[PDB]
């Protein structure tokens, strides 16, 4: 206040306690929610209540091994729920384990300009939860209005 | 309309039928072309019809044999055409494929904040465009004017 | 002029002569330094003289022997010194090296929306300094104010 209302987001990973697949997130750490018109719903996803144009990112880093996921490359997707509408993949990225080599840190930056409609909204799916890097600074989510 | 006429682009990639090395793309999936001050001309490039600074950025997946492609990295690149210019690098990434490794699926993220002159213009130049990987949600390229 | 006064900044690598950890950079080559009110201070760091929300990205290249570098991943933070405040890591992403592949160039991109206090200030840290690849594009750093 009163240095805020853009719409922007930015949210900090959250191990899942369920079988997954899409990340969970939390308001801590170094997190944004400008105001109202985003917010995280659980989910989770971000959720905005005006439409338009966004820039839309996640970073997602993992520890693997090549050897022992060995089915075979991890990938993380941002993907959008719209209402009333099936769900649609946005972005992915690959990586790849490489059988056989031993627990890889790596990361995944995906980002890009997107539509949303009000009542949004955007999540990130991934192949291996259990792989992935909580932080802090490792894995994250967000977007803003343009 | 009338939700849209911020200067911004989001366009999706396309296998070329040429012998390449610029990446080609469409504006299809997922795609955004806010308005008539950008194109994607063939090209393919992304035309700006003013000038100003624009944040700039593409995702390149690739599927890769390191001891098949042992040449020796990946590198995608991120240049300008501006209008009675040379053409510049803006960035670059490169990743290993490493010999002897096999078909690897890899991501590649750029993207950075340049000065565009009217008229314009941004592509993606890759060393292995047989071995990129054309989506859904896998290789694009885009701006928007800040 | 007058084509400018958003806050925005984009910088280009450069080698320190010092151990290190932190990257040091230039306003050369394909740089943005809108106005006044961001400056690359040495540092070397971003400083912001507004505040407000911020997109901020690095990208760093490395090139690296996995068997020569053993210690283990190669790590990419971006940090924040506010006024009067510890410091704070903002983002951080990890690659492998992966003993014992050889330089091999990979690359890291980091960006999300954050605060920032008048007086600001954003830098990035590394493990491998001497490993860092000094472009042409390759290694970058900037912001933008939303």
């Amino acid at each position: 206040g009163d240095q805020n209302p853009q719409i922007a987001a930015h949210v900090i990973s959250e191990a899942s306690s369920k079988t997954t697949s899409v990340l969970q997130w939390a308001e801590k750490g170094y997190y944004t929610m400008s105001n109202n018109l985003v917010t995280l719903e659980n989910g989770k996803q971000l959720t905005v209540k005006r439409q338009g144009l966004y820039y839309i990112y996640a970073q997602v880093t993992f520890c693997s091994n090549r050897e022992a996921s060995s089915q075979a490359p991890f990938i993380a997707s941002l993907c959008l729920k719209s209402p009333g509408r099936f769900e649609r993949i946005l972005l992915r990225a690959a990586n790849t384990h490489s059988s056989a080599k031993p627990c890889g840190q790596q990361s995944i930056h995906l980002g890009g300009v997107f539509e949303l409609q009000p009542g949004a909204s955007v999540f990130v799916n991934v192949t291996d939860p259990s792989q992935v890097s909580h932080g802090t600074g490792f894995t994250s989510f967000g977007l803003l209005k343009l």
